[PDB]
């Protein structure tokens, strides 16, 4: 058989239309028809080869919802049935026999869990994945708008598993643009009281609508500072570097500062004032099939939904300019056409 | 043709839709819409609640979008294939009755055309004569902008007709979709304003949009503590209160405006009005020059209507959304595949 895909010849190329053979279908693989695919940045620097470790030709795409249209000869009772609706976030494979991935965190695999990217992603009629990394959907779930839950919505959703955040915890959020708002959404959905911090307050008291309390310049000091000690987890979900002094000191005793963001300069933590509060820095991106499926559960049960915009997959480099030049409101979601 | 999301029945969901506009008017020009508002009117037309809609209905008048064609009566208009421009409630006006060749289009008298009816901006794109579509500012923020063609002018309006200044005491009725931006207008203005809020745990984020007191519309000790201290109250609700203690807290000469549609008829003592040299009156949406400055005005200002965005492939969720209440305090649709 032959997928055809849209792919990156080169670094930083446009997207070509590319049939590739993808063989038979191994014992584990789940072969899925791509009904949506959401594009985020990490699809951009992938294309431009931003880590190192890109191959060509590419095909990028890794924030699926489709239908399982073949499943392999170990996973044809794995509770999938071909036309299901699934998704396939970040990860396609893990090892399956790591200490990570046999106790539930197949996401840690020790040998490094593989890309869907680099088995050939979404941007395309179909792709491949293990069966574990197959996401299934609720049935009433928006499959429009779901897609960019599988990478951005675990990406904010698994801070609030690592650190045990419920209804009454205080919850700032660094950032409000495609991670920061479903970071939004999903705190309010729990219950959780959320302060925004943000570069433009007044030109977003949209941030309060989108399920902030209260919402925050992300530079002014006094500002800042007049929250010492009010914070039981402050996300932060920017890739560029802000002053995170201030954001340490607002964490109460035990409370925890959370990167989702990559953020290239390296966070200056003085030991003081980790010490004087018994406080903590972390860091997590995406998370186990386990937890992918809960947060799917969760959002189409909450009714909370990523703020996307449609492209049509024949379009893709269009879209992908879209992203480039920071238009995307929120999330942007191929359809396949 | 043009692929829109239109209405098939009185208070159905809206579907995509396909419909031939025709060649374009001579003195038309066709938007290519990139955002478009929501307010309450498109549910009205939606629902046919006044009685005139005609189905398949295509909803929505707040666009901010761009040009893609000039008709050949428009080529020399002002306009530019590729501008950013807005449509409001308006499509359409006769231009040679008294009010339109005097610059009042809005009141045509043969009945301005609301681009609604002429099929609005719940669409890829749309159409209007030229008059209607409104150029605006170079550094206006278009992901906010639609709402100020319709809520924006409401509220703006009234503060033409009064002559409105600085110096002026303003009181705003109801602090929802267009009160919210009467204050932040009227602050933009220099105005001493004062919000009747009937939320008391709104006051310190309705004193942030620009209020400079806040009164609890629901004490009737409070409204009569302020007999004749206002040059101007506007009404933006749209529901029945009481609205003596409104027209006593008028000073001579003062104005009660109302820009809420209110149902019941508003009881207005002859002898309050006498008393007080007092006027009770009422407007919608202006003028294409209205509008034209009302933008610039907003874009230099920084004036902004607070808004929620859902792309328009989820319109039905959208408007489901306003039904339920819940915008704040604007809900715009940002334009995406209409497939
Ligand atoms: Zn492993
Ligand atoms: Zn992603
Ligand atoms: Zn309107
Ligand atoms: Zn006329």
């Amino acid at each position: 058989s032959m997928i055809k895909s849209y792919a990156a010849k080169e670094a930083g190329g446009e997207l070509e239309v590319y049939e590739y053979d993808p063989g038979e279908l191994r014992p584990q693989d789940v072969e899925v028809q791509v009904d949506y695919c959401g594009i985020c940045h990490s699809d951009l620097s992938m294309i431009d080869n931003e880590w190192g470790f890109s191959q060509y030709p590419l095909v990028a795409g890794h924030e699926v919802i489709g239908r399982v249209v073949a499943l392999g000869s170990a996973a044809q009772d794995k509770g999938l049935q071909v036309g299901q609706r699934v998704g396939i976030g970040w990860t396609a494979r893990s090892c399956g026999h790591c200490d990570a991935c046999i106790s539930g965190n197949q996401i840690n695999c020790e040998q490094g869990a593989v890309p869907t990217i680099m088995n050939r992603g979404g941007f395309a009629e179909k792709l491949r994945a293990d069966w574990q990394w197959v996401i299934p959907l609720p049935e009433n779930i928006d499959i429009e708008s779901a897609g960019p839950l599988l990478c951005g919505g675990i990406t904010v959703f698994k801070p609030l598993l690592m650190h045990h955040i419920t209804a009454t915890s205080r919850v700032g959020v660094i950032g409000i643009g495609g991670l920061g708002h479903i970071a939004i959404k999903l705190l309010h959905a729990m219950g959780c009281e959320v302060t925004a911090f943000s570069s433009n307050p007044a030109k977003e008291q949209e941030v309060l609508a989108m399920g902030a309390d209260k919402v925050v310049n992300s530079r002014d000091p006094q500002a800042l500072k007049a929250l010492a000690g009010q914070f039981d987890l402050i996300i932060n979900t920017v890739n560029v570097s802000l002053d995170w002094q201030p954001y340490f000191e607002a964490l109460t005793y035990g409370g925890n500062f959370h990167t989702v963001g990559a953020v290239l300069t390296p966070l200056s933590v003085p030991a003081f004032t980790l010490i004087a509060g018994d406080r903590s820095v972390s860091g997590s991106a995406t998370g186990t099939p386990y937890e992918l499926r809960k947060l799917m559960r969760f959002a189409a049960r909450s009714k909370v939904a990523p703020t996307t915009e449609l492209f049509p997959m024949s379009k893709i480099n269009d879209a992908i300019q879209h992203v480039r030049d920071g238009k995307a409101r929120y999330r942007v979601v191929l359809k396949a056409d």
